């Protein structure tokens, strides 16, 4: 699973219960709100699958935002099981 999968993923499963998905908008004023700079087309490019290898900050910032492991984007067998956890949490929220 590509990186762009992962992040949509994320921006699909892991969100404020009665409130609904993040925006990308949101996630790059929250990011900001901690110091991380991010611009609004790059966040895009990473979606869309159109710039792929983020480096390490940038997951990490990412996966800050989400509360989960940067090992997420990174480690297949930690990933699909996350996701799991993550599906069900969902549901209970």
């Amino acid at each position: 699973t590509t990186f762009a999968a992962r992040l949509n993923r994320l921006f699909d499963t892991v969100y404020p219960p009665g409130r609904g998905p993040h925006t990308s908008a949101e996630v790059i004023a929250a990011l900001k709100a901690e110091g991380i700079t991010m611009s609004a087309p790059y966040l895009s490019q990473l979606r869309s699958g159109n710039r792929t290898n983020p480096s390490g900050a940038t997951m990490a910032a990412l996966a800050n935002f989400f509360r989960i492991k940067a090992a997420y984007f990174t480690d297949d067998e930690y990933y699909e099981k996350l996701d799991k956890e993550l599906q069900w949490l969902c549901t209970m929220r």
